[PDB]
């Protein structure tokens, strides 16, 4: 027969359970081919792509990436696609792994309010991307319309202690990175493959802080990793560890002991990890400006005993992770909501700047503003800042070099410009500094920073 | 000895036959090393890169990609390169697979009207890119100067039912995608790696519609896939199938059962496919905006019996392929030629818009303009369009949201802007709508759309 | 135990020797695990990124890439990081291959004047990138803060005749490629992944001409290849040869007989080469505009007997390598220093243009300016140039087409524009032509070309 043909379906039809990221449906745990029924519903909706930044996502099952599907090589899959009547657009699905033109696209076209169905046999074992396939295909995929389908080998995968679901995507907003408000899709930036954000699981901090993945020393972790694109190839990397194994789609070839691996646009791989020592392990795109300037990091946090003979050093902090070392940045969300209301208090700006000050500023000036005598001027009880706080907006946007004196000490150094910070971010950071460590006090508005930018 | 040394050439010299894409010279089918003579002639010439879009290609043997060369590991290759006296530039060749500095570049320098020769032994088995190697190398390669050379293993490749030749390239026009006329090379866009088109076999639709590759259910297909670049890496993908095998250059490593595979700039791979069920199978760069916005699709069309137990669904259509589902878009070519002549009739604009309307517009408004009551307003006998057809130019360029009434029915939806359409494309699409389904009639000029763009 | 655990350290502590690129520390040549002490010192300093182009590099041990580290799987590594008191910034290190959060980042934070230490066991065999891990991480990496660490298998690597150290990086200057002076870092270009230079070993010509790598026919060469990024993936290619072997990090999978191989951002591979025939072998990023327009070439020069039966052709020259065929371009460095001094002589401009004229101009007009009668007009004793030398600035910046007459011969051809040349480059090239082959003489200033650009 064809390969993957294990005969016709036995027993009762199975209604497939799909999971929201970062979780995975359990092993099918069976020795016979089945008829599997899949209900998947498209929903269009605003969600936070970043703190105080809203985006209209188009989703399979309400999430980016969309719901995870798990079947067995040889299963017969009756695939129903519903387009929720709130949707303004039509949608369909192309599943990689499907043998058939469009991988289902033609038979799955679905207007708002309608349901579609088509049937396919899962001939090919492996991990596979699925995505919308509706003109214009790039826009559907950029708005979040992708996920994974696992087709298990008949004997199933080897048992591990944890299975997780992580999917990278490149996103195209009209506004610049961390510009606040509802951000429309930007076709220009997408055609040019110049994304404003590059994200795991549909948002900045989706898998950092309180939202990290978890395992214990001695446990094995399997991650199903997708690249939804639409455009970027991922230099997919784990910081501080190594993958025991990396297997692309249903490839016969299996790479072992690598830390860095290229994932094509539309590609998917299964990686295996064994926790050897505790701490935060970062998943990134090692096209480093994606990781550190566009949101492309996810954390795996390991619990257990130190092993001083393998690694003597300290847990990850804000020197490396910057503002994502913290549990969350809800203070930024809260301050942004207040601006929209017109009820922005000084305390709102202070708790938001406190969040944003980590790494961004603390790497030189320290957590406590103390600085380092002769090398990094203090921000704590600072005569320099007191003397002219309006110049602090210029110092942040445009930088500072030359000899200067601060609390009667000489500095001849360089503070790089930080023009990438948005007006609200400069304002809140500075309002926190002024209201910390016995400084003058007061406040800096977004409006004040806008004026100084424009000169 | 060296590896690949099977002794000196036996028998008479063989004059090598080269094929034009997408065809491949036949298997050398011999057990002895030979002296192979290769005559390859460079030609500069305008060809259509897209409908009504002309480009000055620099070519090896009159095609992009250039003529395919097939020899045997151990052969001695006497390589003659002629530069046609019409050429304005000098040219040479670097063949990957050649052991020797420049892979032939120095000894093959050839001014217009001249012939060059150099001899090399084919030590390395595999599939290899060749390209021009003349300062400035990027310009020669961007203008189309690349192809493939197969060096067979001594026992030859395994027999398959079909062998085809597909080569991706990134192209850099002064004008934007589908801007009509003769388009010069743009050095700025090339240096920035921002291509206007991304193409298989030197043009949009080179391998779609009437120009698809063909096989029958049960047949094996081998594709020799090149990436000429100059700059892009291809996330090379088959929609709706799987590659039995992928082998890069003359690599010992062979990947099996993958759908998605990274091809480096200057890389080449051999993929094997087995037809299981009939329909169109799309080859793409799954950096999706290349595939769907810049021309990076090719079709393999399979004939034979449905297998309802493997795949129940319908053949690919314009929901997914958009305007390339059709056999061709000659109507666009014909209307563009008419504009240049100043003899553009209403019928010319109508048949051109009819072509362009598929997917672009039909995905929401339907093939027949009917729309879907309450969800997608009709274009068919439309009071809304009748009431002010000049506003239709604004609706296409800039989009439409809000409550509206069309043939006495309420719509509160969103039609995305389509500013990417060129003036001629908006004009012809709208002229087709006006002259279809009992609408007012009339015509929209490119000149009319230009004015509305500029406001 | 863990894998790589060969017990506790025996014998005396070893003080590790680190080498500057392109050299490599010798094999550890031992059968027991050791305690290895590593002293590495960060230095900030201006160096030439290109002729007459200065950049403030941040370096590990004074070089880009930074000093090479060589230890044995199972060694215990006491890692000391010093930040020289001249530094204006703090720094730390993340080593790929380290089992531990941040791969050392947290425990290695080091202000100007300070020393840090942390200890790790080398559990994982392979070749690994190390880099700075200090907010903002992208800037530290773009300024040159990366190198390699080899962790040998216990039995060591196989013996080869030569081992070399080559590392690619993408660089982001405010000024355009080969714009002269001290060039600041450009955050905009880095975030957009639009590098101005793409370099092996921290500069244009770092490994070309007099600075090429060397081997003899019959010798094996191992290259440790790094991609520091920060952003680019390398289509890493050897022109005119083949890699016997390519192995990524400590991967079990080993590819054999390939010419072209993708290296991820942050990736590293070990390639093996065997010299079969003499000549220059070029290492490139086959994203060709990096190689030929941004500095991404390195040369391996092989000495020994011709083998006419394998390759009949000539050594690489300026048709392919352009201005890098020569031993150096010191004349460009010397002329640029003179402009800064205000002591720029006619002879300074002539020797600088002579350097720059190779490939750029000589590919059509020839080394001697003779041209080719009827095809390429001469520059040698040229009536056309004599008649109006001020028009030569326009011809270079903007090109020339149409019928023309030169030394009483007709030409109807096309000379492409060369607007990419900087004002100083046009001026020096033209001053060389005027003062060569019995031409009028005189000089063209950078200031003259600036005026003609602006019209
Ligand atoms: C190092 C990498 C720094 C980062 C990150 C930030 N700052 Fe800084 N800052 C730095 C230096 C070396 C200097 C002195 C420059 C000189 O000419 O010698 C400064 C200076 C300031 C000042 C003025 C002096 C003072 O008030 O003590 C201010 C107000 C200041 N810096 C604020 C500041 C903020 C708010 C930061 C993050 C947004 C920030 N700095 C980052 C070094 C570095
Ligand atoms: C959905 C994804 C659409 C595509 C693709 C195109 N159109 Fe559309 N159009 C769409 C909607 C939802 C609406 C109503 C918007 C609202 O505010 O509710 C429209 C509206 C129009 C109109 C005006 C109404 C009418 O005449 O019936 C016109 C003239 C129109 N659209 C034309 C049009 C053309 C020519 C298209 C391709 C070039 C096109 N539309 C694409 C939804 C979608
Ligand atoms: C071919 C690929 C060329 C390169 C590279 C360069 N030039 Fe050229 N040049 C070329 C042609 C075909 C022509 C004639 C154009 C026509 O209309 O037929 C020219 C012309 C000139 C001229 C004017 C004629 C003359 O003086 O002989 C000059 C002064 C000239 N070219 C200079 C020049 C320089 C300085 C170059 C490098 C910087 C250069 N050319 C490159 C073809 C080509
Ligand atoms: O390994 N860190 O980028
Ligand atoms: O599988 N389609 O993009
Ligand atoms: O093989 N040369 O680009
Ligand atoms: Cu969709
Ligand atoms: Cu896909
Ligand atoms: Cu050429
Ligand atoms: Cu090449
Ligand atoms: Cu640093
Ligand atoms: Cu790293």
């Amino acid at each position: 027969k064809l390969p993957g043909d294990f005969g016709p379906p036995r027993g009762e039809p199975i209604h497939a359970v799909l999971t929201s990221p970062p979780l995975v449906p359990p092993p099918v745990n069976r020795t016979y081919p089945a008829k599997v029924i899949v209900e998947l519903e498209v929903v269009e909706k605003e969600m936070q792509i970043s703190e105080g930044v809203s985006y209209t996502f188009w989703t399979f099952g309400g999430t980016v990436p969309g719901s995870f599907i798990r079947v067995r090589q040889g299963d017969t899959v009756e695939f129903h696609l519903k387009n929720h009547p709130s949707s303004k657009m039509p949608h369909n699905i192309d599943l990689h792994g499907v043998t058939g033109p469009g991988g289902g696209a033609a038979s799955s076209f679905t207007a708002p309010g309608h349901e579609s169905q088509f049937t396919f046999k899962a001939l090919n074992e492996g991990i596979y991307v699925y995505h919308c396939a509706t003109a214009p295909v790039g826009m559907h995929i950029a708005n979040g319309m992708y996920g994974l389908i696992l087709v298990e080998p008949p004997e199933g995968l080897p048992k591990v202690d944890h299975e997780y679901y992580v999917m990278q995507g490149d996103f195209y907003t009209a506004g610049k990175y961390r510009e606040k408000g509802l951000q429309p899709f930007d076709m220009e930036k997408a055609i040019d493959e110049r994304p404003s954000y590059v994200l795991f699981n549909g948002a900045e901090g989706a898998l950092t802080g309180d939202k990290a993945l978890h395992a214990k020393v001695g446990e094995t972790v399997r991650i199903f990793v997708g690249n939804g694109g639409p455009n970027l190839v991922s230099s997919f990397h784990v910081i501080g560890a190594i993958f025991d194994q990396v297997r692309y789609e249903g490839g016969t070839n299996v790479q072992k002991n690598v830390q860095t691996t290229l994932i094509p646009a539309g590609g998917a791989a299964v990686v295996k990890f064994t926790a050897r020592v505790p701490g935060s392990y970062v998943l990134v795109d090692h096209s480093i400006f994606r990781a550190f300037n566009k949101g492309a990091m996810a954390i795996l946090k390991i619990d257990g005993a130190e092993n001083k003979l393998v690694y003597s050093g300290k847990e990850l902090d804000s020197v490396f992770l910057g503002d994502r070392a913290a549990p969350n940045m809800s203070a930024v969300t809260k301050a942004t909501q207040a601006s929209v209301s017109g009820t922005l208090t000084v305390q709102d700006q202070v708790q938001a700047g406190r969040a944003l000050f980590a790494g961004t500023c603390s790497v030189c000036h320290q957590g406590n503003g103390a600085g380092l005598p002769g090398v990094f001027p203090p921000l704590a009880k600072s005569d320099f800042l007191a003397a002219d706080p309006k110049r602090a907006m210029n110092i942040v946007l445009h930088g500072l070099n030359g000899k200067i004196k601060v609390n009667g000490q000489e500095y001849d150094s360089v503070m790089p410009p930080m023009t990438q910070l948005n007006d609200d971010e400069v304002a809140n950071i500075l309002t926190y500094v002024l209201n910390s460590w016995d400084n003058p006090g007061g406040r800096v508005s977004a409006e004040d920073v806008k004026k100084v930018r424009a000169q």
